[PDB]
């Protein structure tokens, strides 16, 4: 029922209360680069869903649900970073890539993603493995 | 340079090509489950661009641009088809994941999957261990 940038927007204030422990509307805006207006909006529709709260001195509250969200998609980006790491994609593209995954990839595939990434360390000789045929097409 | 909704159709402007010599408009609109009206606008852009060739009374025919392109576009349609299969992702997720992600990865990405599709086809009883860790983590 959420839309992708519904979840990113909680993904981006759990971030926020990592790094400093507030997440403010100001923040958002100046990190988007766009409008407050557009954040408060967007933060109503996720206050009226339950994901978050809003308090003037302690500013934006994740909820058991919204907490929960952030979470998991801070870890499917991890997910999604180890993989593409480990089949070889250069630093110029694997941002782009696990962004571009992150957005368009059922949650299905993302946990057969996830199989597949402990599949290579479970007995880290599989990387080395697939190490080996990319340097004999290299 | 060419647009999403172009490489969807110079995808399917190849597989028909490759089938039947030419693609004909009303097959290119069944196929995409667009109005005829809107392969015609399409087709006079890729006509103008030099993608394509419209032939009377056969119908198009790609450049060697046009065929180039389309020729990698349905490797990388079936690259991630037989990539997500070989993952284990239910065949009900398949198609859409596949026309989600495909225009969302770089080529370098590509390649790296391919990599990884052939470190499974070399040795085939590395797919029995992989899903034996997904048996398993369940
Ligand atoms: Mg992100
Ligand atoms: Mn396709
Ligand atoms: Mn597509």
């Amino acid at each position: 029922m959420p839309t992708p940038s519904m979840e990113d927007y909680l993904e981006r204030i759990y971030l926020l209360i990592e790094e400093k422990g507030y997440a403010r509307v100001s923040d958002i805006a100046e990190a988007l680069e766009v409008h407050p207006s557009s954040v408060t909006k967007m933060v109503q529709k996720l206050d009226k869903s339950d994901y978050l709260v809003y308090e003037r001195y302690r500013g934006l509250i994740l909820t058991a649900k919204g907490k929960k969200i952030g979470k998991r998609l801070v870890y499917r980006h991890d997910l999604l970073e180890d993989f593409l790491k480990m089949i070889g994609v250069d630093s110029d593209h694997i941002y782009e890539d696990v962004e571009g995954i992150e957005h368009h990839l059922s949650w299905d595939a993302i946990d057969r993603i996830g199989d597949l990434v402990q599949y290579f360390q479970e007995d880290p000789s599989r990387l080395n493995d697939l190490r080996e045929v990319q340097k004999k097409n290299e």
